[PDB]
């Protein structure tokens, strides 16, 4: 057990998912983040194939753990008398994606479209092992720099992927959808993908189009950069107001912009600079 197996470096963020330091795993230099969460900010808990009482957000993490570069892996995690602490892979060098498009401003559609592509890569890799991430945002996707690659992170809103109706959230509101804002209820998979039109609709004017309740229930976009005609029919079909009119992961990934995406290599050594 215990804390000779990291070596803590500075503290990279905080916030409503806790505190992450970047660490060293001493046994053989691996770069990795140290999440620490409060027990008594946990409202969700879950139990392991085991039967241990744990956060929800280990569960999650576990059932997604592969060698699959698009989801964070979950390497370890230890208990603390009043918190948990993850132990995640980390990318190095990385940016996430709020940082880049704050720099960047808006993305070229190129790179916006092997980015969306990734993700949406990511999130059918969490759905297909049942688990509903919830809170899908550019703070929540970090790039691997050298490689091109973006990776999912923070399931600390996430929760088993059913196909009943959630009346609980907790993700981030101005990505949420009009059912939930009017309701307070959607279905997940609906809901997910109201959260990647509003991400697209991010990388490609440089913010969120939506900062209000009664913006996000009307659901009319407002294009406030040049964004082409196919780009704007798929990120204003992902926000449809009502969610059985949204496409599916499919009818996204075959849409007419989906087309010739860039590899992941090819993707950073022409807009990454590799
Ligand atoms: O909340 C998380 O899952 C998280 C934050 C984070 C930051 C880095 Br860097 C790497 C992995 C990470 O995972």
């Amino acid at each position: 057990p215990l804390e000779s197996q990291y070596q803590v470096g500075p503290l990279l963020g905080s916030g409503g998912f806790g505190s992450v330091y970047s660490g060293i795993r001493v046994s053989d230099n691996l770069p990795v983040a140290i999440k620490h969460v409060e027990k008594d900010r946990i409202s969700d808990w879950g139990e392991l194939p085991n039967g241990t009482r744990v956060p929800m957000e280990v569960v999650l993490l576990k059932k997604v753990s592969s060698g699959f570069s698009g989801v964070i892996r979950l390497l370890d995690w230890f208990e603390r008398p009043d918190s948990f602490v993850l132990i995640l892979e980390r990318p190095e060098p990385v940016q996430d994606l709020f940082d880049f498009i704050t720099e960047r401003g808006a993305l070229q559609e190129e790179l916006a479209r092997s980015f969306f592509w990734q993700v949406l890569e990511a999130v059918r890799h969490c759905h297909n092992c049942g688990v509903l991430h919830r809170d899908i945002k550019d703070e929540n996707i970090l790039i691997d720099l050298n490689r091109g690659e973006l990776k999912l992170i923070d399931f600390g809103s996430g929760a088993l992927l059913k196909d009943t109706v959630y009346t609980d959230f907790d993700g981030t509101r101005v990505y949420s959808p009009p059912e939930w804002i009017r309701y307070h209820r959607y279905h997940g998979r609906s809901a997910a993908v109201w959260s990647l039109g509003i991400l697209l609709y991010d990388m490609v004017c440089g913010d969120i189009p939506f900062e209000h309740d009664e913006e996000i229930i009307r659901g009319q976009v407002f294009f406030r950069q040049r964004v082409s005609s196919e780009c704007q029919h798929l990120i204003r079909w992902c926000l449809a107001l009502r969610p059985s009119d949204r496409p599916t992961f499919e009818e996204i990934q075959n849409h007419p912009w989906m087309q010739d995406v860039l590899l992941p290599q090819e993707t950073a050594e022409i807009h990454l600079h590799s």
